[PDB]
């Protein structure tokens, strides 16, 4: 992937993921967009055969994932932290893509995703420079965790492609 | 949803979906973006408990899905048909990216039905199926690993549809 080096500094950080299936789906979503750098903060369960199954061809993303106890560990070294949630500085996914790719050229960037039902807590959201909301149906705005990663990752790759 | 009526004309058409879980996930992806009109063309098995479970709050999109025997049935009365496929040397076809597809889809759906056609897990659409489409849409991806899960591909396409709609506001 010609995009490999441009994107490798972008950390996808999953906070306290409940289901290993979603970790797998996340690794696939990432990998399709060229993202390789997965961080799991205190997952309920560590990745297992169901995560590997759903990762399929991207099981190497799982295999290389950093698993850490605390969010601060996953954010350590990042010049840009973006949290995703359905008063703070807001980006949309397209702007998040553009900003991430530009900052990732130089330094690590963290794109932080929350728990399947709860999302990110207030204390977690206050660690981010920006928040990203994916514009959605107000009747039903909650994407599946992996689907949300796919949207963000997709806009990251579009941003990279524009630099070409 | 303020988008409801502008997006109502857009049909998501899944061809021969194998796994009921994927029908549910697609229903969820669709609903979150304001799309509600799902067509299943010869599904291997009809939506069951697993579709309903993965649909979560979107089980009404499953509930209201049109199930038909032939792709032609799902395209009948559509002025624009877009199918998901990579660029092909074998069968060259005019290509959109998801962004252009959203823009074309929303412009067209303000007036007439539009069909966004997705293929089988793993293998996609046949050439005969692909020749019923005005355009093909290719999601640009990692050359080492360029196939999205069915429901993920729907999520991206639907996302670009809603972004196109949002542009109009
Ligand atoms: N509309 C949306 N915009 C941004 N992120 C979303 C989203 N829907 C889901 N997510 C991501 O998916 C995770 C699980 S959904 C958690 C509940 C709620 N939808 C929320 O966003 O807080 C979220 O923490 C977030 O990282
Ligand atoms: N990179 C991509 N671009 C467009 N659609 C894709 C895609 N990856 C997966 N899909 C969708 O998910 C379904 C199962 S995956 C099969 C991929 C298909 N053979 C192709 O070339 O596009 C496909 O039929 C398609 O609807």
């Amino acid at each position: 992937d010609p995009a490999l080096r441009a994107l490798q500094n972008i950390r996808i950080v999953l906070v306290e993921t409940s289901h290993t299936g979603n970790m797998g789906s996340v690794a696939r979503a990432m990998k399709t967009m060229g993202l390789t750098n997965l961080w799991l903060v205190n997952p309920l369960v560590k990745p297992d055969s169901q995560a590997i199954a759903l990762a399929a061809g991207a099981s190497d993303v799982i295999g290389n994932a950093h698993i850490v106890d605390t969010l601060d560990e996953a954010l350590a070294g990042c010049s840009l932290v973006v949290g995703t949630s359905a008063p703070w500085p807001m980006l949309d996914p397209r702007e998040c893509g553009l900003k991430s790719v530009a900052e990732a050229a130089n330094t690590p960037v963290a794109l932080v995703f929350g728990r399947e039902r709860v999302g990110l807590t207030n204390e977690e959201l206050q660690k981010c420079h920006y928040h990203v909301a994916i514009a959605a149906n107000p009747e039903y705005s909650s994407l599946n965790l992996a689907m949300a990663v796919q949207v963000i990752a997709y806009e990251v790759r579009m941003a990279w492609l524009a630099t070409q």
